[PDB]
C-alpha cells in the first residue's frame, strides 16, 4: 500500500523531469539559433 | 516559461506528496522498532 | 524468545530495507538528472 | 529567454536541494534498520 504510491510518486517525478530535461534543451538549442541570426 | 513553471509546479506539488509519505512510512518503522524491542526484552 | 514471532519482524524489516533502497536508488538517479540539467543550463 | 534561463538555474537548484534531503531522511531509515538486523536478524 504506503509502496505503491511511494512508487507512484517517484515514476511520476521521473517523467517531470524527463520534460524539464527537454525543455532546458530546447531552450538551449534556441538561443544557440537566436545568436547566429542577430547583429 | 509558461511550460516550464507547469511542469516544476507539478514536480514541487509531487516532491510535497513524497515527503507526506515518509512521515508515513517512519511511524511504520517506528512502530516496528517498539515491536522488535519487546520481543527481544520480555521472556 | 518466541522467534516465529521474530521472524515475522525480521521479514518486516528486511522488506522495508528493500523498498527503502529501491527508493534511494531511484531518486539519486533523478538527483543525478538534476545535476546534469544544472551544468548544461549554467555552460550560460 | 536568458533572463529565464538563469531564472530556471535557480528552480533547478532548489529542487536538487529538496530532493537530496529527501534522499538524505530515505537513507536514515535505511540505516536504522540495518543496525536492527545486526543481532542475527
Ligand atoms: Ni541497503
Ligand atoms: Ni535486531
Amino acid at each position: 500500500m504506503i509502496e505503491k504510491q511511494m512508487d507512484r510518486v517517484v515514476k511520476e517525478m521521473r517523467r517531470q523531469l524527463e520534460m524539464i530535461d527537454k525543455l532546458t534543451t530546447r531552450e538551449i538549442e534556441q538561443v544557440e539559433l537566436l545568436k547566429r541570426i542577430h547583429d
